[PDB]
């Protein structure tokens, strides 16, 4: 009985759920050639989180551990949940928020959370991590800070890490579709987050962006993911059941009242549309609009084209 | 008809709403000395946000603005909202989700969020913000970062700041209760969220604290808040009216399914207890447990006491 509801927050006060920022558009990007697998923002419509997907958003694209030293003044970390709480291998491909982009490099900032390690002094660690690095292994619980400073922290210091920027590879793009890889080989309960195919009927999957320091991406510093955070935490609060093959939504100007668009959102856990032909489809709509569930339909639905001819 | 509730989410899921933590503890704190008046995680249970709150959990504890010279190297910023539009003075403390710690040294970390200047290059700035300085003025939009680094950033640059960590000053411990004066004279509409007295019948105030790098603090590295993120983020999304003199909240084990502790959340955006004499009231109570609407009730409703005897 518990009815299938969206949060009715605007889209520019909802977050990223791949990066902690601000979302401020949407856009559609059909003819690019990159699988759909993030696993961060991903959960289903009955509140089933998948891959890396934590409902907290102060997790989001964080990691914590534990240094050892490591060869060449590299950094070792042992990873733990972001709550303290110990990690595992084989339950997860890895902690939970855990950042999911394996095309560049993340410069870290972390800072010492032990309290007894708080009552004075400088917390800080910065450093900068290589997802692409050989000794990336973040399913097994390990990875390494290169170039820290300080250049040595005492064995068993405990860090909280945040991104502070991405940036691209020498030569390369940053592409933030990218995700790591994960390592080992993940048991069935550690499997990824399936990837996402081309949903039918004209329709291409709606991305969420926020502007974010992403240094020399293909996208001009803007992140995607395919639901808000708020979106993830919703579902997971609510439970509602799963009655029909996709959610129709309304996407609602809060000024006029009146429908900007319509989008499917699948069981799944993402977003579609039908762009208008020749256009940016949803990514020249105003950012303010709130979405609102109109009905289950079936997959079939056809969607009124969203957006202007170009 | 819209009937009132909480998020269901378990404590330790759920995030302060002054800094972008996860909540890891509930306490009360009696015979504290300073007044309670965070501007930080204030919103009725109908879902008005008070002093400086804002919805967005990305938005917690950020500022952002645009750089000018100040005197002997010391870099002003002209402050925006977190979402790049402007800020005019006059109508509300200080911008949405503006620190209200003013007890300490803000350390923060800054990033360029202009697209154009994130093609390449080091985008951060790091300096520290010093609330009790003379030249803190949040409600007329400017402030001051002190030793920046770069120590020469070109004037206009777009920065999106975020507070690495807190320090006491010299000779004195951080009290993290301790809201920063925003100076001018504030007009009706940019009034203070105000102060929350104690409530009668027994009752304290519950805190609900994150552990946090704030060295030096008199809490020992823990920052307190008045709601979870998730709980202004629920009020707002539902608005559901007011329709009794208090809510009587269940703490429930999410396990045995039982009633760890009762509370009451009041109108204005307070949560209380009765610690059980001699004893830290919920501070015992295991983090995993989850709140549960039961009813509202009146002022008078007496609580049973929460936590042990000592
Ligand atoms: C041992 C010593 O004096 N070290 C100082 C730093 O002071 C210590 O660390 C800070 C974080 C604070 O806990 C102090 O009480 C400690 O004694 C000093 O840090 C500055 O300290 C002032 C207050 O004394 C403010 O908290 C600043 O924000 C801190 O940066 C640093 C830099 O001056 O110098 C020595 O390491
Ligand atoms: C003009 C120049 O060569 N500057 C380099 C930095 O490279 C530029 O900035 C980075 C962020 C990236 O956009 C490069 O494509 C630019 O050319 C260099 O930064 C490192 O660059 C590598 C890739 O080249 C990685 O992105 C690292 O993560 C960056 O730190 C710095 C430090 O090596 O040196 C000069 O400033
Ligand atoms: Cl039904
Ligand atoms: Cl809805
Ligand atoms: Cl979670
Ligand atoms: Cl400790
Ligand atoms: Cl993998
Ligand atoms: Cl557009
Ligand atoms: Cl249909
Ligand atoms: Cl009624
Ligand atoms: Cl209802
Ligand atoms: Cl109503
Ligand atoms: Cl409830
Ligand atoms: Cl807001
Ligand atoms: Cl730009
Ligand atoms: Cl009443
Ligand atoms: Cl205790
Ligand atoms: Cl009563
Ligand atoms: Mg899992
Ligand atoms: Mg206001």
């Amino acid at each position: 009985t518990k009815q299938f509801s969206v949060p009715n927050l605007p889209l520019n006060v909802m977050s990223n759920s791949r990066v902690p920022s601000l979302l401020n558009a949407m856009v559609v990007s059909p003819d690019q050639a990159q699988v759909v697998q993030f696993q961060n923002g991903r959960c289903t419509l009955d509140g089933q989180m998948l891959g890396t997907t934590t409902v907290s958003a102060s997790c989001v694209a964080r990691f914590r551990g534990k240094t050892f030293q490591a060869p060449d003044n590299r950094l070792g970390i042992n990873l733990a949940e972001i709550s303290g709480e110990p990690y595992h291998a084989f339950e997860s491909p890895a902690p939970l928020g855990f950042p999911d982009f394996g095309d560049g490099d993340w410069h870290v900032t972390a800072t010492k959370v032990t309290p007894s390690q708080l009552e004075a002094n400088d917390p800080v660690v910065v450093g900068n991590v290589q997802p692409y690095n050989p000794q990336f292994a973040p399913h097994l619980g390990t990875l390494v800070v290169e170039n820290p400073t300080p250049d040595q922290v005492a064995t068993g210091t405990d860090l909280l890490f945040n991104i502070t920027w991405l940036s691209n590879r020498a030569n390369n793009r940053f592409n933030p579709w990218v995700i790591p890889n994960y390592g080992s080989t993940l048991t069935e309960a550690a499997q990824l987050a399936p990837s996402i195919f081309p949903p039918g009927f004209g329709e291409t999957i709606v991305y969420f962006n926020s502007t974010f320091p992403a240094v020399g991406a293909t996208t001009h510093a803007a992140i995607p993911c395919l639901l808000p955070q708020e979106f993830v935490a919703h579902f997971v609060n609510e439970q509602a059941p799963i009655r029909g093959e996709a959610a129709l939504l309304h996407y609602i100007d809060p000024d006029t009242h009146r429908n900007l668009g319509e989008f499917k959102i699948y069981p799944e856990g993402f977003v579609t549309c039908v762009p208008n032909v020749g256009g940016t489809g949803p990514q020249s709509l105003p950012t303010n609009g709130v979405f609102v569930f109109v009905s289950w339909v079936s997959r079939y639905y056809q969607l009124k084209p969203v957006g202007t001819a170009g």
